[PDB]
C-alpha cells in the first residue's frame, strides 16, 4: 500500500530550458513529504504546451506505469498554447468535479484572477490525475486544498482496472 | 399539474440483496412528504453498478413514463465501479451545473470528503435528473440543498418535448 | 490594443418583437463604459432560441470578426427552449470553469434559485464567450462578478490564431 506519483511539467519555457521547474521540484517535495502525502516519486517528466505529447504521456503513466497518482503543473491559464486541462479531458475516464471545485473555491477566495484558472480532475484506471497551476506558490496551494481526500480517494481507487487490460482480456 | 418521480438505486450491493436500500426507500419517503415536495412515487428499481442497465432505465423513464425528476441514488463516489455520473452524462440533453454546484458546495462546507462525490444533473425531455449519493444520510442532505429550486424547475420543464418522439413526428 | 466586444441577445421573444431587448441594451452600455470595461461594440444581434443559428453566429463572430469578447445574453435556464448553453458548448475550443462557478456561486449567494442557471464560459481562438441570463439585474449582476478578471483574460488572448486559419494554412 504505497503510494507511486508522478510529476508532469507542462511549459514551452521549461522543455526549452528558459526557466528553472520550481514548480515540479517542489511538487516532489511535497509529496514525498511524511507530514503530508508521504508517497514516491514514481515518474517525472517536463513536456512541452503540446495536447499530443500530454496525452501521450499520461496515458502511458496509468496504463502501463499504473501510478496511482499524477499532478500536472502548467498549462491552464489563458494563454492560447495552455491546453492541459484539454489533454487531460482526452483520456479520463471518470471526472471528479469535487476535486476540480475545491481548488477552484480556494483560489477565487485567494483573488478573481482565480477564475482564469482552468483545472480538470479526472480518474482513468486506477489513477487520478490532477491539473495544478504552473506557478510554484499556486501548485503548492492548491494541492493543499486537496490533500485531506486525496488519501482515501487513492485507496478507493487501488483495485480499479486498467481497461486496456480488460479489454485484450 | 402532479409531481410524477422515480428514484433509481444502483449498487451491486442492494442489488444482490446484501444490503437494505435505506436510502432509496427514505427519498421515496421524502419526495412524498406534503411538507417538502409532496411528489407521487412513479417508479423505483435498484440496479447494479453497469453503465449500460442505468442508461437504458434513465431513458426508458424519461422517454416512456415521461417523469418530472428522476433521484438516482449511488454510485457516484471514486471506488472502481461507480459509473452513475457516467450514465447520466449520455442520457442528458442539457446540464444543470447549478445543481451540481449547490450540492457539492453543501458537502465540502460539512466535509473535505465531500471532493470525492462526482454528482451530474442534467435534463432530457421533460424530466430533472439528479445524481444523489448512496448513504441515507448524504442522500438526504444533498436532497434539501437542492430542494428550493426543484418546483420552480420542474414547472419550467412540463411543457418540454420529448425528442424520440418529435424527431419520429 | 483596443477591445472588441459582441453582444448576442438569444430569445424568441425579443426576435419577434415581443419585447424590447433591455439586457442587450444595457450591456452594451455596460462594456462601453471606461469605469468598467471601456470596450467598443463591434457586433450585435438578436436571434431566436435555435441552437444552430446561436452556433453559427458565434462561430462567425470568432473566426471572421475576431472579436475578443461575446456577451450571449438569454437561454440559459431550464425552459425547453433554452439552448445557449449547448450552442456555445459546441463552438468552444477551451473551457473556462472559473469564470462560470464565479458567475453561479455569486447568483446562489443571492438565491437558490441560482441554481436554475446553466451557463458556460469558454474560449475559441481569441475570443472569450461568456454565457450571461437573459434578465437585466441577471446579466448585469453576473457581469460584475466576472469584470476583474476580464481585461487579464483579453490580453492573454490577443495573439492566439483562429484555428480554421491555421489549419488552412
Amino acid at each position: 500500500h504505497q503510494i507511486r506519483v508522478g510529476v508532469l511539467t507542462v511549459s514551452d519555457s521549461c522543455f526549452r530550458n528558459l526557466a528553472e521547474d520550481r514548480s515540479g521540484i517542489n511538487l516532489k517535495d511535497l509529496v514525498q513529504d511524511p507530514s503530508l502525502l508521504g508517497g514516491t516519486i514514481s515518474a517525472y517528466k517536463i513536456v512541452p504546451d503540446e495536447i499530443e505529447e500530454i496525452k501521450e504521456t499520461l496515458i502511458d503513466w496509468c496504463d502501463e506505469k499504473e501510478l496511482n497518482l499524477i499532478l500536472t503543473t502548467g498549462g491552464t491559464g489563458f494563454a492560447p498554447r495552455d491546453v492541459t486541462p484539454e489533454a487531460t479531458k482526452e483520456v479520463i475516464e471518470r471526472e471528479a468535479p469535487g476535486m476540480a471545485l475545491a481548488m477552484l473555491m480556494g483560489s477565487l477566495n485567494v483573488t478573481p484572477l482565480g477564475m482564469l484558472s482552468r483545472p480538470v480532475c479526472g480518474i482513468r484506471g486506477k489513477t487520478l490525475i490532477i491539473n495544478l497551476p504552473g506557478s510554484k506558490k499556486g501548485s503548492q496551494e492548491c494541492f493543499q486544498f486537496i490533500l485531506p481526500a486525496l488519501p482515501h480517494a487513492i485507496d478507493l481507487l487501488r483495485d480499479a482496472i486498467v481497461k486496456v487490460k480488460e479489454v485484450h482480456d
